[PDB]
């Protein structure tokens, strides 16, 4: 099961291919200052709308992070210091329904050689299965992510789908130990969905469905 | 504010703002483990100030944003550091690479305050306007950065008149307090060469499609 998450514990990240802390030093109006951030990747993200179904298509997921942070939040000091050789037992540690999310479509730009366009279709494949040409994507916009932390770029595609393009499995990479479920967002119910602070989202998924509404949707009616 | 001069990268070892941890759990019986930083909540404020009938934003260097782009005009520019101390960036880039266009926005790391009353308090230092919780409506709660960091982020929004900036902004001791008339909103949000983050882009488009056509 997604949600059924077992022995989850807390350890140091010496080294990681994900995140990579620096400090840019520098002076700012003859004042020397420092500040800390992380290297990280630039992103695509992708909004599909099935127009047979008439409804967006989104992903669901456990993301670790976010299982962390909220049992974090409900448990101060879950996050404490690892100040020990190996991982630390969370004691208690939350449901793994805690760190489920709803995302749009997304993936990191790592693939050397591909476009942001083709990654955005690579993910659509392998998440939710539907195939789709470069072409039939719109750029909604481009935008800085974590300003404070990072200085990565995200850019959000969108595509109106239909049935017959859904012709995979979708659910991620089966090997690479994923485990990706396709949501279809009845267009009825998207905006409560987007408003309801119940389900663990990301902006991207609130801008989206707010974006479809009212530059999308209308010229469809 | 744009006027950065010897700009270097040099490591950080230990940082109030970001600690990398890693996840150790089993999911199906398959033991995965994953990289993250532990990072602060955050607020946000979308301001509009109908005495202007203009959005309240705030521009400012952000040394983050500077490095992504000295890296993408000179990739391996922020190799790891391997010396006694920070290496120079040479060739680096003018300040105003690092510049953004935000909301109004601040860390929930301090005890004492609601997320209320930290919105509050960042539209005071940053913007000038002196706002109560009760006047905050929440628009939007949801977690940013989701593979890295996990952290949540709330936004509000509220309405406000001149009689409310009672105060300079402008941060406390370089931030600009940045009025975007309404007539020009949406084309300054698809302005790709102003650089700016999603909130903005969520905050006009939001105000613009739910506020701005039932005003007056
Ligand atoms: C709406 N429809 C949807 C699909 C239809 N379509 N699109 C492609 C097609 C072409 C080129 C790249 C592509 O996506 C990637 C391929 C590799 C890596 C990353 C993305 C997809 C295609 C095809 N090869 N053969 C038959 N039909 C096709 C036309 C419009
Ligand atoms: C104010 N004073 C002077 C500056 C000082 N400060 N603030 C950050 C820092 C951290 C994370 C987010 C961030 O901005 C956001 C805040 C909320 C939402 C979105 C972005 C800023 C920082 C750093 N990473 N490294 C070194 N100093 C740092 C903080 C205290
Ligand atoms: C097989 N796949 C599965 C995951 C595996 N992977 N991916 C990340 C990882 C990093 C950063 C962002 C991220 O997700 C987003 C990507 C785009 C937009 C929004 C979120 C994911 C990661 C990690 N941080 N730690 C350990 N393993 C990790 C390797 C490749
Ligand atoms: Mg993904």
């Amino acid at each position: 099961s997604m949600e059924r998450i077992e022995g989850a514990s807390v350890g140091r990240c010496a080294a990681s291919p994900y995140l990579r802390p620096l400090t840019l030093h520098y002076r700012q109006n003859g004042a020397q200052k420092s500040w800390d951030f992380m290297k990280t990747h630039d992103s695509v993200t992708v909004l599909l709308f099935n127009s047979s179904r008439r409804s967006l298509v989104l992903v669901k997921q456990f993301r670790p992070a976010v299982y962390a942070g909220e049992v974090e939040r409900r448990f101060p000091g879950s996050l404490a210091a690892v100040d020990q050789d190996g991982p630390r037992e969370l004691q208690p540690a939350l449901p793994g329904s805690a760190g489920v999310t709803v995302e749009l479509c997304a993936g990191l730009v790592d693939q050397p050689g591909l476009s942001l366009e083709e990654v955005a279709c690579k993910e659509a494949w392998e998440e939710c299965g539907y195939h789709l040409a470069p072409s039939d994507l719109r750029r909604v916009a481009t935008y800085w992510s974590g300003v404070g932390l990072t200085g990565s770029r995200q850019t959000m595609f969108y595509t109106e789908v239909t049935d017959a393009q859904r012709s995979g499995p979708g659910g991620g990479l089966v090997e690479e130990g994923e485990l990706i479920e396709v949501v279809h967002l009845p267009l009825e119910g998207a905006q409560a969905f987007a408003d309801d602070p119940d389900i663990p989202k990301t902006l991207g998924v609130i801008f989206g469905v707010s974006w479809f509404l009212s530059q999308v949707a209308p010229n469809l009616d």
